[PDB]
């Protein structure tokens, strides 16, 4: 596909925000949820799953660009 | 079918935008939704389904052209 | 029925446009809707239903000609 | 009733046009409407109802002739 | 009443035309309207009502003769 | 009530058509709807309700004659 | 009130037709509507309401005579 | 009831299409839905219910003919 | 039933696609789901159920043809 | 069945991804889960079951192709 | 209240039909629903509730007469 | 207020009919609706609400007379 | 304002009829409507609103006299 | 109550069908469900409950007749 | 009860399929489940319970016929 | 509060029916539910809770009168 | 409380049925459940609890009458 | 605010009826609902919530007067 | 703005009635609605929202005067 | 209690089946379980407990009749 056009700026902002401030805010919310739900039932596997989801988010732009040429 | 005509330009723009900037914006929205809904209930299967839907989108033009000759 | 007459050209244009540029535009809109509504609730069954509807559209001329002789 | 008279030609043209070019144009419009309204809410039952209405149209001449002798 | 007189021929022509060519033309117009209005909102009940009205038309002469002796 | 009169033929045709060709067409439409809506949500209770409604239709003439003497 | 007079015959015909051929035709139309609208949404309560309305029609003459002495 | 009349052809086409091409298309859609919904939650009971509904469809003509004489 | 008609091509495409590319895609999705849900709770019985459902899909055309003659 | 068609590319990508990068990611997640759940309750049988599931995944394409011709 | 009047016959028919043929039909429908919904989830408590509702129906006339003098 | 006047007879008839034949007919319709809607979803609370509404109807004359002196 | 004059008698009759026979007839109609609409959807809140409206009607003369001196 | 009337035939058919072909079909569906749900979790108590429900169905006519005189 | 009627063929097919191919498929699924769940926890009592359930299935037709005359 | 007024009779009937026939019917339904749900899972604590709820019902009038003066 | 009224017959039937045929049926179901669940895990304490629950049922009328005066 | 005026009587009646006969009727309905919904699922917490709501109702006049001076 | 003028008296009356008798009547209606809708679904949050709305009403004059100088 | 009524036949069948064929089947299942569980851990006390439970079953009718008069 083409990264430019009328919607090039919107796509660019979304791609940078995936690993930018909004993505970091979502990751921090994930860490907060993992810590909070571990008060009654301590489960560190959710931390591993959250780290995997951050890894997926960091590669979201590459995945989208590879699927949508 | 015929790709040209009075509506040839509209169809061409839609076909390029399917894998272009609007399609990439929709894919980024999918990734954002997957990350956000994983804050409380981490589910990486939704990431696989989203990747499958991006794969479907990348082949949307071929599917439409094959069905509608 | 008879394919010719005073309205033969209008019917011919409609039949070609069913699988032509307007039909392809409608199919692309279907794919866009499937991708967009899958952002919050990923549902790939709607993709199958859309493909079935494109298959119905590709056979619309034959169906109309068979019903209306 | 009698198929001939001063209005025999008008009735003949209407009867042939029911399954002719105008009837086929209306059927194609039905298919276009079914495809278009299925973009947001895919509903293939409307396709079945449209096919039933084409079947009714194909038998319109027989029905009218049977009711009006 | 009496079927003959100065207006016997006019009444005779009207009675035959009720189920004749003009009545059949009106019935065909009813079928065309049912098909056309079903493009956007498919409603096969209007077909049943139209068939009932053709049935009423086929019995119009008997009804008029029974009411007006 | 009286089954004859100016409207005796219309009532007779309606009574025979209740269990005749139009009634059978409506019953077949009921079966088609039951089969179609069972694609996504299989529900065989609707088949029982449809059979009950066909049973009601088969007794419609008797019910109308008993209520309207 | 008085059942006779200049309009005695019209009132008599209306009273007999309430439970006669026209009333039976209206009841058959009610049954047809109940069957038809039950194709997509099977609802047998409408059958009960229709039977109640036929019961009201069968007692229409008595009600009118009691209210209008 | 009577299988013939003005609507004899429509009823005949509906009866053959119940077990014909449209009925087979609906059955194939049922199988596709059963396979698709079994991706996340494998449930082979829905296959049995679908087979029962195909069995009901195969006997739809007999049921309608028995109920509506 | 009859495999041909106005909807013969749609039924043919559906029957081939049941064991064709779309059916294989659904089967691959089943395998992916079995593998993914086995990360936390390894259950190889779901693999057996998925294989049984693929076996059912491979025989879907025969089942539909036997039920709907 | 046929490996080609409008959905040939999607099926091809799914088949390669079953033993490709996504399949390897799922297998690595299986190994991570086996290691993590063995911290408190060391169970090496889950490792054997995970290896069996990887063996099933490696043969998923052959199984799907054999079941769906 | 008074059981007679212009609406005495309608009320009488309704009161007898509460425990008559229509009431028995509704009770049989209740039993059919209890049996059908017990295929997947056998629940005999619904049978007890249905029997209680039949008991309420059998006393409906007395309740209505006591409340409405 | 005053119970007499030009509209004294109409008000008297309405007051007696509230607990008379029309009120009893409405109560019987309430019982029929409660029984019918309990076929699929047995709910005896609606019976209690209906009994409360009959109790309200039995006291309607007193309430109206107290509010409107 | 002044209660007397050329229109003093009309205003007096209207004021007495607000809580007199016509007002009571309207209140009875309100109760009948509440009972009737509660057959299918039992809603006793409408009874409370109707009682409030009767309370408003009982104070209509005082309100009108206070606003219009 | 009375077994005859306008709805006598419908009630008769329902009563015979309770223990007739439809009742036997529902019982066979119960047995099929008991066998199917016993594949993973063998529970023969559901067979006893199903037999009890068939016993209830066999006595449904007597129960309805006793409750509704 | 009566084995014939409009639903005689459906009941006949269900009765033969109880001990026919679908019943044998369910029994084979039972044996597969018994073998599979015995990999980790060998329990041959489940085999006895499965054999008892096959014995119940073989007598399902007799039980249903005895309960529902 | 005041026990009298336009709604004094309705409140009186409700207060007596709380410990009267309807309250006793609800208590008997509670006992029936306790007995029925104890067939599979015998739990006599529900009997104690039901007795406590009957005790609450017996004191409902006093509680309502104390709260609402 | 009062044992009579509009709901006196319903309460009477419920009270007799508590220790009558339905109560005995529930007790027999309790004994059947005790015997069945004792096949794998023989527990005669459940028999004692069931006997206690039958004793509670036999005194249900007295308990309800004492609590609800 | 001011308690008097054109609407002083309506407000006075509403304030007394909040803790008067209508308020007591609503409280009795609350108790009836608590008792009825406790037949299947005994929950005495709803009784506490209902008592709290009666306490709120008893203080409704004071709350309204304090908020609206 | 200016509080005086031709419409000064109307505005003054509206401002006093906001917290006067009509405002108190509306607040009492709010409390009645909260109590009534809590019969089936007890929800004390609606009481808090109603109290907040009374607080808003008490400050309506100040808000309007501040916005409209 | 009373052994007769609407549920007299169901209770009679249950009472005879307690010591009839179903009771004997349950007893045989008890003996089979005792024999099977004695393969690894021979325990003849379970045989004594099973015999005691058969003795309880043989007296179930007398116990139920004595408790429920
Ligand atoms: C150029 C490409 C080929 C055409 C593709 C599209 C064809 C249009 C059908 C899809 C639109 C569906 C959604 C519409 C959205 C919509 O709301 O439409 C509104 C518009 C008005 O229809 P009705 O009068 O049914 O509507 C009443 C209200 O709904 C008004 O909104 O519908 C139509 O005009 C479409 C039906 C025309 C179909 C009949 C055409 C054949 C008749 C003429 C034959 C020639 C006469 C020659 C005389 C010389
Ligand atoms: C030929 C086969 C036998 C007829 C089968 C079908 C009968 C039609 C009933 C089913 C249609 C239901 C769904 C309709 C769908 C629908 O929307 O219909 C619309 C149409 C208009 O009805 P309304 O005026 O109630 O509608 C107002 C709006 O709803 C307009 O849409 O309804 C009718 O005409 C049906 C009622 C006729 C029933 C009364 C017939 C008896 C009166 C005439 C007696 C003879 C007079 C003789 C004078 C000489
Ligand atoms: C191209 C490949 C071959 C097609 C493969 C897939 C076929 C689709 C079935 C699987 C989808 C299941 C999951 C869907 C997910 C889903 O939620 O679907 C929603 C959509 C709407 O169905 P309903 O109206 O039952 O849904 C009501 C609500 O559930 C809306 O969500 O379902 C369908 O359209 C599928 C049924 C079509 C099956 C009937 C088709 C035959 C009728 C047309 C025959 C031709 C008419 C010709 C007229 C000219
Ligand atoms: C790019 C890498 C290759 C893809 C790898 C992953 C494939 C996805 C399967 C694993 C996900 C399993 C766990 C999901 C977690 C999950 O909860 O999923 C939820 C989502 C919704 O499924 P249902 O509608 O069954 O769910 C209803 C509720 O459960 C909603 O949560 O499931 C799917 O969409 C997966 C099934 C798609 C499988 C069918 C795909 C083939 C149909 C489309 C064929 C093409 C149509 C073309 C039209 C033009
Ligand atoms: C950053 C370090 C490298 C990652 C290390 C850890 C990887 C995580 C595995 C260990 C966690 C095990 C204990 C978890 C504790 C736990 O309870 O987890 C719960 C969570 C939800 O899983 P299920 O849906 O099976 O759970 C249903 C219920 O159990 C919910 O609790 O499990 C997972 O998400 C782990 C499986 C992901 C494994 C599949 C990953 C590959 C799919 C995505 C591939 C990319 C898609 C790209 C799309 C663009
Ligand atoms: C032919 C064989 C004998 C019939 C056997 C089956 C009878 C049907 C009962 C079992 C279905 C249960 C599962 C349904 C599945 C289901 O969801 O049904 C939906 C359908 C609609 O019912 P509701 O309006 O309660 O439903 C509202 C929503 O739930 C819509 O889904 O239910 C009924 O129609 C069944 C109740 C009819 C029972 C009353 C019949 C007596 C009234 C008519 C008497 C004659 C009137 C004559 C007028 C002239
Ligand atoms: C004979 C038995 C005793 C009567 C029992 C029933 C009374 C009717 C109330 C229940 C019907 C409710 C459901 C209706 C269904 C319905 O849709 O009705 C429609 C009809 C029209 O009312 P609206 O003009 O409010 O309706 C506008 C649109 O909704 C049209 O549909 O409503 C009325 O006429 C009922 C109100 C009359 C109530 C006022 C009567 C007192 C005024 C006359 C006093 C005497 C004047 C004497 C002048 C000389
Ligand atoms: C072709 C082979 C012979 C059929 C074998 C299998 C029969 C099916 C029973 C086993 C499935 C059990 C596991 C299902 C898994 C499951 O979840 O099913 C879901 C589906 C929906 O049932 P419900 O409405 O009880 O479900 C509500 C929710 O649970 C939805 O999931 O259940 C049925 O349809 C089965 C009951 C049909 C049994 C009644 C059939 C007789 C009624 C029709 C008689 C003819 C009417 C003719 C009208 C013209
Ligand atoms: C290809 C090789 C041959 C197949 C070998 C394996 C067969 C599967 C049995 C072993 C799995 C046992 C462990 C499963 C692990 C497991 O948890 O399974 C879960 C899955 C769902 O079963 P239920 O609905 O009982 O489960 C409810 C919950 O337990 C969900 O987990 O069980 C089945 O689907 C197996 C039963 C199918 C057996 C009936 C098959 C016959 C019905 C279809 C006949 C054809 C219909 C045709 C319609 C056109
Ligand atoms: C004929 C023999 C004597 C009756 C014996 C059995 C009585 C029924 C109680 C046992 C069933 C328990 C297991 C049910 C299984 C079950 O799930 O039931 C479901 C059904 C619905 O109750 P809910 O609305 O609490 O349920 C909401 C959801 O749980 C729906 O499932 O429960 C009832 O109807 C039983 C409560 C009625 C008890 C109150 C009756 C008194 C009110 C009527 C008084 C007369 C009003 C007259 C108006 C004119
Ligand atoms: C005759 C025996 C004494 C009555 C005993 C039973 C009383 C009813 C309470 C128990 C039913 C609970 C389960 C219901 C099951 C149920 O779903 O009910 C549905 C029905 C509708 O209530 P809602 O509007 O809250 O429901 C909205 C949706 O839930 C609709 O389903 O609820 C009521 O009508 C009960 C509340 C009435 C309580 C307020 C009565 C006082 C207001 C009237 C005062 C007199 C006005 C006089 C004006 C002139
Ligand atoms: C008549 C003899 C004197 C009563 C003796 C027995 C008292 C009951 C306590 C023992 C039962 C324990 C085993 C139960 C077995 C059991 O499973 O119970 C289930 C039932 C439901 O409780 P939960 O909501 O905690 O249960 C949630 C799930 O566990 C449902 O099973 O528990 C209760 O209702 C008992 C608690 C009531 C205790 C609070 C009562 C005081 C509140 C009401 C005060 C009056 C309000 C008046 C409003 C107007
Ligand atoms: C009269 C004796 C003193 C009261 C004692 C009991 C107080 C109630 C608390 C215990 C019940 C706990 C178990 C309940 C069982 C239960 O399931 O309750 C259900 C009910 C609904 O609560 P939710 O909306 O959280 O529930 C949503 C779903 O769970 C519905 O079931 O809970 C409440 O209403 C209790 C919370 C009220 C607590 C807040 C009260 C303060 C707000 C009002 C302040 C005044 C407003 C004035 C406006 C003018």
């Amino acid at each position: 596909g083409s990264d430019d056009g009328a919607f090039g700026d919107i796509w660019a902002y979304m791609s940078e925000a995936l690993t930018g401030a909004p993505g970091k805010i979502i990751a921090c919310g994930m860490l907060f949820s993992v810590a909070y739900f571990g008060v009654v039932k301590p489960n560190l596997g959710l931390a591993l799953v959250s780290a995997l989801m951050m890894l997926v988010m960091a590669n979201g732009e590459k995945i989208i660009s590879s699927f949508l040429a």
